[PDB]
């Protein structure tokens, strides 16, 4: 069973990603990962820092060993909350004389610091901040990048995602593939595939930036290349369905996810709604893939396509009411981050959600413990579903 478990505070000493049940063999390095973590970071009207790389564990001469792989990633400015954010405790006067300790007692609304501190009884919301906070999302990326090389190495799936919409553009249609990443990716400054929507979305980021306000978006990674049978009809929790939306909404500010048309599908006739199969020069073909390359909760052979609707992650500078748990008195939000908008990077951070369980997922399926034996096992299955 593929795992991986994040740890990090975004101002603590670093993030860790640890990944379990990953195969050995797997072709992964630092560069790999920093690659990714690079690619975490497009986008312009984003906050938003070096991310310094050091694998740890599990991965030796770029080659996965099979075993736990820990990949520690630095956080740049680390000096500066070295007493603040220092694991050991700190003499409490002369943390009292330090501005940057000072306490943290209006929550933003949108944010985890209400809940987070009545649920851990915190008097202050920095520790529910620090953990919550999406500076997280870069140690998921670099569990990604495991998974990633894994799906790629076995199943020569590839995952990319690229933006449908962010703020009120007009929502773009049809999918990239593989080939155009480097213009979605990169290359757009909103990691949009299409010209147009690329236009509108900047457009909207740029009358955002003027008003001083935040935007959210939508973005869909696409998984290309899938086997036929991933994920299963089993239980609830075994469709792909329901395993990729736990992943992708548990991101942060991902507040709805959709495969394929999702709610568009659930306005459609039966008659619109799915996509029907026609025989092929070699496997049944179909013509649309409004399902998203998930039917009766498998992968279908159809690109995967998910969609996570983000919701606006930065608070706006002064815009919201809360009030302050010192006093009990009204306040403003203080905002913690800067982006305008950071949709297109949340897109890097859906691919990293889908390639982790669909890597799981593969791995359920094709076992193994090492890829030279998944891959053996993906063959057998392949070669006998081609007998058919």
């Amino acid at each position: 069973m593929l795992r991986w478990i994040t740890a990090g505070e975004s101002h603590g000493r670093a993030l860790v990603a640890v990944v379990e049940g990953m195969v050995a063999g797997v072709h992964v390095t630092s560069a790999d990962i920093a690659d990714q973590l690079a690619r975490r970071r497009l986008g312009y009207g984003r906050g938003a820092e070096r991310d310094a790389v050091t694998v740890l564990s599990g991965i030796r001469h770029g080659s996965t060993l099979g075993g736990p792989i820990a990949i520690e990633i630095g956080n740049t400015e680390w000096p500066k909350w070295e007493t603040v954010m220092a694991a050991d405790p700190v003499d409490p006067a002369e943390l009292a004389d330090v501005a940057r300790n000072a306490p943290l007692t209006r929550p933003r609304p949108g944010h985890a610091d209400y809940a987070g501190m009545l649920k851990y009884g915190f008097d202050d919301a920095r520790p529910v901040l620090e953990r919550a906070s999406a500076r997280e999302t870069a140690a998921r990326v670099a569990a990604g990048t495991v998974a990633r090389a894994f799906l790629r190495q076995a199943l020569g799936v590839e995952v990319l995602s690229h933006v449908i919409s962010i703020g009120a553009s007009a929502p773009y249609e049809g999918p990239p593939p593989r080939a155009e990443d480097l213009p979605a990716i990169d290359a757009s400054p909103v990691r949009a595939y299409d010209k147009a929507a690329e236009a509108d979305m900047i457009a909207q980021i740029e009358a955002a930036k003027k008003d001083g306000d935040t935007l959210g978006g939508v973005v869909e990674a696409v998984a290309l290349g899938l086997p036929v049978g991933l994920g299963s009809f089993t239980s609830g929790d075994h469709r792909l369905d329901s395993q990729l939306a736990a992943a992708v909404m548990g991101i942060q500010a991902i507040k709805g996810v959709e495969i394929g048309d999702g709610f568009q599908t659930a306005r459609r006739r039966g008659s619109r709604a799915h996509d029907e199969m026609y025989p092929g020069p070699d496997g049944v073909v179909r013509s649309t893939n409004r399902a998203g390359g998930l039917e009766g909760g498998m992968t279908n052979g159809q690109p995967l396509r998910v969609r996570a609707a983000m919701k606006p992650i930065s608070t706006v500078p002064r815009a919201l009411a809360t009030v302050d748990l010192a006093t009990g008195d009204e306040a403003v939000a203080i905002h913690q981050r800067s982006d305008v908008c950071a949709v297109p990077a949340a897109g890097v951070v859906v691919e990293t959600m889908v390639a982790l369980v669909l890597a799981r997922a593969a791995l359920e399926k094709f076992g193994g413990d090492s890829l030279a034996e998944t891959q053996r096992n993906i063959a057998a299955y392949q070669r006998s579903v081609a007998d058919r």
